[PDB]
């Protein structure tokens, strides 16, 4: 009865975010035969990862200036239609050169999505449901990251390895093609219903650099919630990257791929839709996401009791308790676009997650840093104190609706 096709968007959305982290976790895949056919050692082999993790958070501030400046219809096309070209090339990728090249390239077009996505969502659910949207998508980065690992490492064996990135890389390209002549603003749609529009405006939906601004978006009230998400996403790369099993592996734990994946995805969904229909009722549109995200970064330093045990006991279940805490609080950048000046939602967006992606950076650097000289013991504590600090720098910095 009422707008319908406001979810279309969101499927298109989910279905673009399931296959942006499609090509994050398709190299991890292939980890395991890349190295082998080119003769790369393994420390050449963290240049292909790094590549794509450092140009994928350096390129959101330009992505960001970049998302103002052309639109936001457009941006996604030349991205998708961008990294799942890069990908696609990969697959007849000559050396670690090419490699590593292409991932930088698939890095660049692959930055923008987070603040497009934002943008695009933002002016489609404005509302208390843009948490559910918000923890609808999200949950396609959980899904699309593992749930279809399983089906490449089953085309990589089967069939060669290269079809897992002429797989995860044409798909790309055509879902490109098919967003690019599909999507497009409300009014411009070829069906907008009357109630729809106003539905979607009700709530706020809408269709040079100045040196003032400069400074004030690197406000207080902006600064504490981008540390905030330097907690919250760096979790999450983890297991994207550098660290699902390296050394010392015989102590470390004993199927993993599948536990923590779930609690996050349920974490994501259920914690967007407890804040949004928190917010609908007599509580403050932050304070229906910041409280979620606050107990959740205190979900997340569940992680540091693991290590009481030692022995096979029950931590998979904490473990995954753990990660639903980062899901839970994983709609940290749902009021990124409330925040961030209507001027600057582009630039906002990519320094945001400018912090959250550099978590993806740093967070996994120090974690492998002590494991050596150390242990695992201090690599515990410190997620849990970066959660701790993440809540903690939240709740004082928070600053509600600026
Ligand atoms: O790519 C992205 O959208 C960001 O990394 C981040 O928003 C996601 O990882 C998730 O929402 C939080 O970890």
């Amino acid at each position: 009865k009422p707008g319908r096709r406001r979810y279309l968007t969101l499927v298109m959305i989910f279905i673009t975010v399931v296959i942006c982290y499609v090509d994050r976790a398709n190299l991890a895949v292939a980890s395991a035969h890349i190295q082998e056919e080119f003769g790369i050692t393994k420390a050449e082999m963290g240049y292909v990862f790094s590549a794509f993790a450092w140009l994928y958070t350096l390129c959101q501030i330009p992505g960001g200036w970049f998302l103002d400046r052309v639109g936001s219809r457009v941006t996604y096309f030349i991205a998708i239609f961008g990294w799942s070209v890069a990908t696609l090339f990969q697959g007849f990728a000559t050396g670690l050169m090419s490699l590593i090249g292409l991932r930088a390239i698939t890095g660049i077009f692959q930055a923008p999505a987070f603040p497009t996505n934002n943008r695009m969502v933002t002016s489609w659910f404005p509302e208390h449901e843009r948490a559910s949207a918000v923890g609808f998508y999200t949950s396609g980065q959980f899904v699309g990251l593992a749930f279809l690992t399983p089906l490449l490492i089953w085309i990589q064996e089967m069939l060669s390895w290269h079809w897992v990135f002429i797989v995860t890389g044409g798909i790309g390209i055509i879902w490109s093609l098919i967003w690019f002549k599909v999507y497009q603003p409300p009014r411009l749609t070829k069906g907008i219903s009357k109630a729809e529009l106003d539905y979607i405006r009700d709530g706020g939906g809408l269709v040079p650099l100045t040196a003032k601004d400069w400074k004030l978006v690197f406000h207080r009230k902006l600064i504490g919630v981008y540390l905030g998400q330097f907690a919250v996403a760096s979790t999450l790369w983890f297991f994207l990257t550098w660290f699902p099993n390296y050394l010392t592996q015989e102590k470390g734990i004993t199927f993993m791929t599948t536990v923590p994946f779930l609690a996050a995805f349920v974490g994501v969904l259920l914690s967007g839709w407890v804040a949004d229909l928190l917010v609908r009722k007599g509580f403050s549109l932050g304070f229906a996401r910041k409280t979620p995200i606050i107990c959740g970064l205190l979900i997340s330093t569940c992680i540091m009791g693991a290590n009481y045990t030692n022995d096979p006991m029950m931590i998979m279940c904490l473990m995954a308790l753990a990660f639903f805490g980062n899901g839970f609080a994983s709609i940290t950048w749902s009021l990124v676009s409330s925040l961030a000046p209507m001027r600057l939602i582009g630039l906002t967006g990519g320094v945001f997650n400018f912090a959250g992606g550099l978590g993806g950076i740093t967070v996994p650097l120090v974690v492998g840093y002590l494991a050596q000289g150390y242990g695992f013991a201090p690599a515990l504590v410190y997620i849990s104190a970066v959660a701790l600090i993440g809540a903690l720098s939240y709740i004082l910095l928070v600053g509600d609706v600026k």
